[PDB]
């Protein structure tokens, strides 16, 4: 048997199974009620993502929210900084890449996973609210995920932003397109909501 | 005490998250045909022109020699596991419990019933050679768009990726092709998957 | 091919363990969220429809649904199948630990025997056992053994049918003049021949 | 409060040492480089009875032939067992449940169904002596594991024909009653001589 | 022909949980005992006859009648003579035997892994008592001295009885002060004593 | 108010030992996947720069990063600090076994929160052993050496005391054991006395 359990693979569950419980552990025992947000990790300093992450950072931290990213650069970073100058709890879920790229240093707690599903996980498990900024491949991989498990209610509803309507327009149509298909049903477009406000969004939340 | 914080940590969820996966595995590993992941629209029926699509494409892998996996949901995954089924091929379905239970469709070969969405996802590439979207909604672009991620940040192998039916994906290529433009996306990231209204691309390209 | 179930556990394979562990936890979920109270029943899988402990089995199962508790049986035919069916068209709540009939409110798919052995008595109120050969005997043997060695809560146990169970209970003295058994281990289980003096004890319970 | 009842499918510790029971009792019994009888018999019956003279020769005669016995680990019959196999050098496990000087291997366990796993996973062979319900209690689920084929195939042998005559008489009438298959009675052989024990099970392992 | 820490590696899933379950059983056997834990290690050589055997059984048996449970680390030797005098005054008598065990054990723990001995060797001790040993006892009792200094487990009393024994090692570690190796207060984490009496007497000095 | 490591380990909290099962699983992939021949050295995580002890350790670690062995160190400061500088100032490869809840000349920086993990994973590889002038630290790790070699717990290496004078008493001491009997008479062939970094490249070479 010593080479199906081995094409099994299943030593592999030993680092899954330690970076499940270090989240639980580690997100279980904050205090105050968390938002996961996503972003690029290519938008910088300058670029209206970037500034937008942090002011949304900054507010959420004021309004009493913790912030939880994947602790990486671009609107991720913005983030984290917006809500630790202003003191608040600020969570990076690094991921570990081929090509990495060192955490950007704004996050009072940071995880480091090896594996983009537990991620995906702890980025669920325990928020409040989900908040999508201007993004590429893994923003939309974090979005579609989150709508699918509203939209068949295996989690608890929660709202979700899109904040800067232009940026998002041609997914937001793609989807009315698939609603006239009837490939989602007709309510479920009303699972997210638009915004070029980041003010807008927490006061939402604060709610 | 302690047992309030291990409460809150709600970790005995694992027990059943480790089963799914440990089944999961010793299911899967014993195939002994190269397994393509295969998805559309569960809405999408009989008479659809993504269900005769989807099940023209799973006869043809079965054909070929491939053995296709599906959430062994209804519509077009129906469709592809019956061509498959139908052509006595190796049928594979990943089933999902949800609130508002959708019945297994009767043409799995193997058949696996899982709560998590995220194991499941997992089953879906630990094992494939290829992938193909047909048709679909919400369920389709999230495994879509999650293999995207692990294809462009190179954490599996750079199988094939296709999506079938050119006029129903326009939308999301073309919104992708703006955050290329707004670059979001690398340069080559759109070629990380193939678009076409052939089958018999599809089945090709997995052959060779 | 494939092997029996036990020997597909091998020292090497660890993590098909966790297989087993889940099982216990659904078990205990699915049973405990249950509010009626659960009364588990074993007898004959082979004794089908006009057999005398069919017949018995269907009046019991009806009986405690009438008095409103659920049952737990085995899930498969025979007399099993009568207690369910029983219990299930009088409207009462219909277990089955299935390792399957008809006429099952709640059917539970395990796949290791042992946690079935547990899920039997660890929300039991009480225990009933009909006509039945090496299975019935298996799970009537593990009751009286947990119990005598107190490894759970103390539960009612009744045996129906004298005249079957006669050989049984005579030897269990036999065994009690030997002194293989303690003086009032035999005091652990009851004798009856009607289904309606095991709801009245329960009831009084 | 009862060992069953404190399980809970919250308490992950509780499952955990069923978990390490599994894996000590495996780890230790697959490394064992002799085939392996059960053996159970009455905790209460010490020496100067005659099933405890029955269960020391029983030991002593199976680990001469090159066997390693695995009894419950407790007193009286067990305690013949391990004893008499023991002392000839033989291989002797003890699954004690939560025991005799005569275990050159002890495995402790708290649950009752790891240690039945245990008791049949690597069984060439099952013995049993005169006893009382955790004798009943092994005996007929060793059967139905047989019958039902939940386990590979062993033979089944039961000691002293007169204290078994009852519970025999009684399967007999099971099987008339049609409870049990036509041969289902030929899983287990009723015997007086322990040496025969061995010698049938020497005959049944190349 | 191979040693046990050579037998670990990452993908030997079994050996990995057999750490695991030494550690699960090893700390809830041990949590539920209802009397103070003092540890006790001593050669496992000297026997019947020899001085340490002698005190150790006087250890054993002093310790059991002033309510304290010993634990040993189950071999033969001093360690049985403690084992047997703590037993056979009715004390809880431990074993935290190692697969490379005496019957005088109120609880026998089986463990192949040297590290879970150590940690199961402090993690409830109330204090720890040596005896004339040889490389085993040096190595606990070098252990206990590291985790109290470094404050990798909470503080408890170390005696090592007869000073003529531990005199040339005392000197040396007397030595290493001298070498600021370690810090002023570090040999104060132990005394030196002649008989078992007195260490029972200072251990009935603790807790209220 | 948070307690020291060790009584942070609760029976209730199973789950949380995957954390030390998976600090192993990297430990035996990051270390295995490495192909130099690798020497464990340790010593006084307080004598710093200037001290012979730390001078000494630097020259080690040049020699045996010279000679192809890669070194292996808990990482901290003092003497270990000075042999992984030396050995990676020297081009060579430097590990470094660090506790962290670490010095800048580590090619390979491990990152472990449980120091039982690490005591593994200092033998496991191991080649050869070093001991420099320490404290309690040191002698902890050449006891539990002393102890997995004479016990047979671990492959058999070299082990090497460097600076007799300081060395001295407890080589004294330990012969005493071998006199009282508590140690066995090869048993102190197990270690090495040297004043020089040589011998013990000269030794490992052989």
């Amino acid at each position: 048997l010593i080479d199906q359990l081995h094409h099994e693979d299943s030593w592999r569950l030993f680092r899954i199974l330690a970076e499940f419980v270090e989240g639980f552990e580690t997100l279980s025992e904050l205090q105050v009620p968390l938002v996961s947000v996503f972003g690029s990790a290519r938008f910088g300093e300058g670029h209206p993502a970037y500034e937008a992450g942090y002011r949304l950072g900054r507010a959420l931290a004021e309004a009493g929210f913790g912030v939880v990213t994947g602790g990486g650069p671009g609107v991720m970073e913005a983030v984290n900084r917006g809500a630790y100058e202003a003191g608040g709890v600020s969570v990076g879920l690094n991921i570990e890449l081929p090509h990495e790229q060192k955490p950007n240093p704004y996050q009072t707690h940071a995880l480091s996973l090896r594996y983009f599903f537990v991620r995906k996980v702890l980025f669920v498990r325990y928020a409040v609210g989900f908040v999508f900024l201007p993004g590429g491949f893994g923003t939309l991989d974090e979005l579609s995920e989150v709508l699918v498990l509203l939209q068949t209610e295996k989690v608890h509803r929660f709202p979700v932003f899109l904040l800067d309507r232009g940026y998002w327009e041609g997914l937001v149509r793609w989807l009315a397109f698939l609603r006239d298909q009837k490939a989602v049903g007709p309510e479920d477009l009303q699972l997210f909501r638009l915004t070029d406000e980041p003010e807008e969004v927490v006061q939402a939340l604060k709610a």
